[PDB]
This record gives C-alpha cells, sequence and structure tokens, in this order.
C-alpha cells in the first residue's frame, strides 16, 4: 500500500507534552516518494523496540514539504524515538517518571 | 544503534525453504550509509503486519554491496516480505503449505 519513506525529515514543532498523558511532535518531510509512511521506532533504555505505543493513526508524509503530526504514549523510563532512516534520521528522547 | 537503511536492495539468492520450518533469503544492499539495519516487514494475506517471525538477529548490511542472510518464519498461507524503504523496496511473496 505505501512503503516507508527513504528521505529526510526535519523537526517542525518541538516535542511537547499534551493535556493528556501524551507526546506530540511535528515533522516536515523533505524527501521523495510521498505519499509514504513515516518510519517510527520507539526504543527502551536497552536498545529494544517498544510496540503499540503509537497513538496516531498510521502515520504518513503526504507530500514533499508536507507536515506530519505524531502522537505517542511513551513508555515508562527512558525512551528514544527514531524517525526516518539513514544518517538523516532524527533520534529523540523522552523521560517518563 | 544503527539506523535503518535508506538504500536499495537486490536479491542475491531467492527465498528458499529449510529442513526446519523456515525460509532463507540473501539480499545485497546497493545503498550507502552502511552499516545499517535491513528494513524487514512480514505481512499476511490481508497485507497486515505480523510480528515475531524474523529468526535471524537483527539483519545488517555491513558495507555497500554487502550480502546478507535473512532467516524468517513465514506464516502459514500467503505472506509478503517487504525489504527496504521507499519506491525501491522489494516485495516478496511466500506461500506456506
Amino acid at each position: 500500500s505505501y512503503t516507508m519513506c527513504s528521505g529526510k525529515f526535519s523537526i517542525d514543532k518541538e516535542m511537547a507534552e499534551t493535556q493528556h498523558g501524551t507526546t506530540v511532535v511535528k515533522v516536515k518531510y523533505e524527501g521523495a516518494g510521498a505519499p509514504c509512511k513515516v518510519p517510527i521506532e520507539i526504543r527502551d533504555v536497552n536498545k529494544e523496540k517498544v510496540v503499540g505505543r503509537i497513538i496516531s493513526s498510521t502515520p504518513l508524509a503526504e507530500n514533499t514539504n508536507s507536515v506530519t503530526n505524531i502522537e505517542l504514549e511513551p513508555p515508562f523510563g527512558d525512551s528514544y524515538i527514531v524517525i526516518g532512516v539513514g544518517n538523516s534520521a532524527l533520534t529523540l528522547h523522552w523521560f517518563r517518571k
């Protein structure tokens, strides 16, 4: 249906907590082959994948220069959010008490 | 850790059944940014993501042109293995009697 985006993402709005438990971040897609899927991995303190943690519906870069809203529910402890692929990828961090 | 590849993959040796209950494939990475983790998704007949079926510990492409070996446990029935990102990602069908 869609494959995962090859290209670069930049941060459009800095990650912030919502009124509910949640975290939101906005990214802008700079690459090609859109529409395509935003690659998102959430990892724990060890290097491990955490599933089921993504609130936003199946998240997509519609176009080059489109903007995607990603809402997550980070797990307890330290977590890292990896957006995109390659050297270009953005690696984010969150702490939940 | 390493990020997922961004580059193109080709098929070094097509997927084949094992003596045990698995298949194996070799893919060659023609992209840059290695070392990088081979992006692998296993999907079902409904094209839905199926989890827990990658046998090999997280497959890597060490270098450009490096060849790789992936051992997977395909679901019974029709399944689809998507390797890589973007327009250039390989899509593979397997059928398990």
